[PDB]
């Protein structure tokens, strides 16, 4: 690789390690914000649109219930999420602006991206043309190049976690399964449709699982549906381990060739995990029209710009029951969350 790429990644790792070793803590509190709307929910928390009362700036506030985190065995994963987010910096990652806790909850306050999830736009239009899919895929290739050089694995790539911003570019959100890993790791986690074979077979696995998930994402963007699906997870898993995939006839020959090498069931033969690493992907014929520097600099005109009226518009997100943010008069689970 060119020395300019090597020096860029060496500086990125230096800046990450300084924040990783000395994390920020307790940088706002709940009554500094007004609550506006619930943007989405989940197994042990939700994300709310909020407005800061002194500056007027909008944020996306992720709220996790401490007792429920403990019951669903997610303590280590929650601590991973906040420690990684306060230490990274890259054009296509959401920015964490504040974090804090109280007697009942943990809070992560991020810059708000009003354009909505990629999932909504893909399901609305049906599928993306190959140039449109390729513009998004290039941003994910550069983001994984960055995260993997910091010894991080992301482990939750899927369309609902890719937000579309005011310039039509991607910002990746939700680091709940991200982890710093020197060699191998073992936890069963992810969404069934995106899991690599070595996770399903309970092996020790590495960053090659993120390149498998990139193959599932590019197939889904260009076809409109993922390659492996069924009503029961055990049926999805049998299809993933089989080593067979079927492609629509409208796919280009170059796209089919790239996807056979990302959706390779033998992890020692998979693109992204060979001696040349990410450069086997960047140099593939499907990416021949891509200007990697121009994408990083945000100089390429996007395929589309989401429709929205202002920085507080919620029209690209959907409607959920509005529930209280209740804070107990007694402290819960203080010991488990000391480092947060
Ligand atoms: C950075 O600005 C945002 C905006 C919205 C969300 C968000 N909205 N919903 C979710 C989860 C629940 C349903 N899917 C994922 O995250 C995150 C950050
Ligand atoms: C009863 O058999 C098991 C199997 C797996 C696990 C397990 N899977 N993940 C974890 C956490 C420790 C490693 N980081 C997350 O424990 C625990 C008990």
């Amino acid at each position: 690789e060119q020395e300019s790429v090597k020096e860029f990644l060496a500086k990125a790792k230096e800046e990450f390690l300084k924040k990783w070793e000395s994390p920020s803590q307790n940088t706002a509190q709940l009554d500094h914000f007004d609550r506006i709307k619930t943007l989405g929910t989940g197994s042990f928390g939700r994300v709310m649109l909020v407005k800061h009362k002194e500056t007027g700036n909008h944020y996306a506030m992720k709220i996790l219930d401490k007792q429920k985190v403990v019951k669903l065995k997610q303590i280590e994963h929650t601590l991973n999420e906040k420690r990684i987010l306060q230490a990274v910096n890259f054009p296509f990652l959401v920015k964490l602006e504040f974090s804090f806790k109280d007697n009942s909850n943990l809070y992560m306050v991020m810059e708000y991206v009003p354009g909505g999830e990629m999932f909504s736009h893909l399901r609305r239009i049906g599928r993306f043309s190959e140039p449109h899919a390729r513009f998004y895929a290039a941003q994910i290739v550069l983001t994984f190049e960055y995260l993997h050089s910091l010894d991080l694995i992301y482990r939750d790539l899927k369309p609902e976690n890719l937000l579309i911003d005011q310039q039509g570019y991607i910002q990746v959100t939700d680091f709940g399964f991200a982890k710093r890993v020197k060699g191998r790791t073992w936890t069963l986690c992810g969404t069934p449709e995106y899991l690599a074979p070595e996770i399903i077979l309970s092996k020790g696995y590495n960053k090659a699982v993120d390149w498998w998930a990139l193959g599932v994402l590019i197939y889904e963007m260009a076809a409109g549906y993922p390659p492996f699906f069924a009503d029961q997870p055990i049926q999805i898993y049998e299809k993933i381990v089989s080593g067979k995939v079927r492609f629509p006839s409208h796919f280009s020959s170059d796209l089919k060739d790239l996807l056979r090498n990302l959706l390779q069931v033998d992890l020692t033969k998979r693109f992204g995990n060979l001696k040349n690493g990410v450069n086997d992907i960047k140099n593939h014929k499907w990416f021949a029209t891509t200007d990697w520097i121009a994408i990083y600099q945000r100089k390429v005109e996007a395929p589309f710009i989401p429709k929205f009226k202002g920085p507080g518009d919620t029209s690209n997100f959907d409607d959920y029951e509005e529930e209280e943010i209740r804070v107990s008069i007694n402290e819960k689970c203080g010991k488990e969350f000391t480092e947060f």
